[PDB]
């Protein structure tokens, strides 16, 4: 079986580091100097605007997956007519656009932060008007990191905020800030049947609004139960096959949806080290149409590598934390790797504070 | 850093993906149609007899290994005096040569099976005479699994084996059977400054000549501590860097080396699924020169598949088997991939004898 993926990044690198051991093959598009081209049968640069040229590469694999949400939901549709696609253009279409994902939640009875659509300036200062400040201006598509955001905390900010994004080309939305305690995910994976295997819940710490240690599992039994329910609902309403991610934000013993990524995610990377089967193999054995494997998991830590990475010889050193370098080259913010560490014993957490200080030596956020 | 690995068979791919998550390229001597040339980032073809053109690709990496230790000893010396290679051209003199492994044994007052130089009939006429029968005309070198040997059960045989083997280009051993009660091999790694890191023994299962089951730890202290020594012994008059292999026969508490292999072995496989640190991220580790990753490991049974492969579907339903196909065809007698499992409890005995039955409907031995 040939298994088609749209990009070549880190989790697609990792998606083939998972899947070929199956007996499964690779082939990505994307460019020749990216991470996953060392680990696959086949890059292939094709602009996604041209979809005949992007259908006719698709036409020769068995399935297709993505590794980025922010793709076309019609270019996976117009794929899906030749050849199956997995996860659903539905989840692509609402996971993708903030406004058409909050909005999915609250049509179910989901919560999330409070939310408007911003058309207008005026629209926009009755946001504020009904939901205060702190909130956020934000691009509905892309917005990557910090791109395509303005924070609001005056009333004049309200004015500069609009005109710095009102002519975003897909539009905006006002988000209020959630006062949570803590930030959760929940990872899952349902087979070709709806079966779901679950992960532990995964506790996330950012900077900067950047991930930068995920720590499993998050041994909270109320959070989990109602993390679970949220997971099937998304499963059965996107028809899901596929590794799903949803993030929350928690308040004492509630949970809200932060957002949901329709694919592998950075807060399940612990997997690899942590589980007896990744999210990365349950991917694959999810669009591949086989049975998924046995999630049993142990405690693990996942730090995130942002900007430059610590020495590998200097990583090494630490002979229980597990390396995943993708091969990329240092520039600010840009995530080029990640490092696991099981946590049994002493041993291990006096490795992880070595580890934290090797990365506060060599991360740029 | 770049590594080129001679070989491009399942070994490399397996060092590949072991190797790729720690930030190193790898690049194989090899075909196209060779199962590492999906996870690794070139393959060239080159005949060896090529000397100056192998080392000519050669040069173009930091650091050289190879998965086959039949080759040309004197390559590797041409290669090593313009890119380090490991481990060295002595280790594998000794291990190609049957001859050359028994007597460098004898030499260092390590017990093998009974050994002659046959270069005669003469010779094994009187070698018969001495340590009787049943025994085992072999080519010195290759001779891979019933190729290059003759099996001696009764004195009709000797001429026999003699008109078969005599003009084997690299010459004949004789070699009386070994009344061993079980085997077990010890593999370890050694970096460059020569500090080793031991895996648990394993027992391992042979059927008509070749391993079809491994399992570690095989908890025998005495014979453990013996191996360890063994192993210490050959790392330090080989020089030794990187993964080494070494197979004993046992009889009640004594062992006798049967062999050794310069590399990551067959034996070992299971420590992708049962060490912290498989001997395939370790011999990379080693030959990069790195410190070695931790080899704390847990009971695990490899099973091998020979000939042919049961079907990824039925091996997915058993969801703790860790899969490890080669993406080869099959053929009878051909090593087509091996499953790997933890055995912690009783899911697992019977997931086991599950993953026995598929294989035996479906290997070719
Ligand atoms: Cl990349
Ligand atoms: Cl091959
Ligand atoms: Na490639
Ligand atoms: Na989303
Ligand atoms: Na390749
Ligand atoms: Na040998």
């Amino acid at each position: 079986m040939k298994i088609g993926i749209i990009g070549a990044g880190q989790l697609a690198r990792m998606l083939s580091l998972a899947g070929t051991p199956l007996g499964l093959e690779f082939h990505c598009l994307g460019k020749n100097g990216d991470c996953a081209e060392e680990v696959v049968k086949t890059v292939t640069d094709i602009e996604l605007t041209k979809v005949n040229d992007v259908v006719a590469w698709a036409k020769q694999f068995d399935v297709i997956t993505f590794e980025n949400e922010n793709i076309s939901h019609e270019l996976i549709k117009a794929i899906n007519h030749e050849v199956s696609v997995y996860p659903s253009a539905k989840a692509i279409a609402i996971s993708q656009d903030r406004l058409l994902e909050k909005s999915f939640m609250q049509d179910h009875g989901i919560a999330t932060a409070k939310f408007v659509n911003i058309d207008s300036l005026a629209k926009l200062q009755s946001a504020v008007d009904d939901h205060g400040l702190p909130a956020i201006l934000k691009t509905r598509r892309f917005g990557y990191d910090g791109k395509g955001q303005f924070v609001i905390r005056s009333q004049e900010d309200i004015t500069k905020a609009w005109d710095v994004l009102k002519d975003a080309p897909d539009g905006l939305i006002y988000e209020a800030f959630v006062d949570f305690d803590y930030e959760v995910s929940q990872i899952c994976t349902a087979d070709l049947k709806g079966n779901i295997a679950f992960y532990p819940l995964a506790r996330n710490t950012h900077k900067q609004g950047i991930i930068v240690e995920s720590e499993a599992p998050f041994e909270n039994v109320v959070l989990a139960e109602k993390a679970q329910q949220i997971a099937k609902i998304l499963v059965k309403e996107f028809a899901y096959v596929g590794t799903l991610a949803i993030e929350f934000f928690v308040k004492g013993d509630e949970l809200i949806v932060n957002e949901i990524a329709p694919r592998v995610h950075n807060s399940g990377h612990w997997s690899i080290d942590g589980a007896v089967t990744s999210q990365f193999e349950n991917h694959v054995r999810a669009i591949a149409g086989l049975i998924l494997g046995d999630t049993t998991s142990r405690k693990t830590v996942m730090l995130n590598c942002i900007g430059g990475m610590p020495a590998t010889k200097d990583l090494a050193a630490l002979d229980r934390v597990k390396i995943h370098s993708y091969n990329k080259e240092p520039r600010k913010g840009r995530k080029v790797g990640h490092l696991n560490l099981n946590l049994n014993d002493e041993t291990d957490e006096y490795q992880l504070l070595q580890v934290k200080k090797l990365i506060a030596l060599s991360e740029e956020i």
